[PDB]
């Protein structure tokens, strides 16, 4: 259950620094 | 500690999925 | 190894709830 998390988690990581990545040049074209 | 665990993995992965479809959503409009 | 995890956990919830605070106001910015 635990080696399945640690899995998901850094999976979940990747994912959510794209979503920094992107959200990052949305807020500087939209400004605002 | 572990189903507590799980619990907010699910959790996470359906928020980041609703993230990243509102993501996409902006950039084609914004990319236009 | 799970106390790792936990703070892993943790730090992504903070994340994914700043970014959809941010998504959010995109969002309203942008319009429909
Ligand atoms: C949890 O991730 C987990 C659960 C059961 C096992 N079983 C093994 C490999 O014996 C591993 C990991
Ligand atoms: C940027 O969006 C970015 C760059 C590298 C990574 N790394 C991995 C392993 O996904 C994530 C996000
Ligand atoms: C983890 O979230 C966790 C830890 C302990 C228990 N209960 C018992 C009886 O150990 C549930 C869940
Ligand atoms: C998002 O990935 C998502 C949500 C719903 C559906 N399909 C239906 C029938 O709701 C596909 C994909
Ligand atoms: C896993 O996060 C983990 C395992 C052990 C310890 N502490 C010691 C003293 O072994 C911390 C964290």
């Amino acid at each position: 259950r635990v080696a399945r998390l640690e899995k998901k988690v850094s999976a979940l990581e990747k994912k959510v620094a794209g979503l920094e990545k992107e959200v990052a040049r949305l807020k500087k074209l939209v400004g605002e």
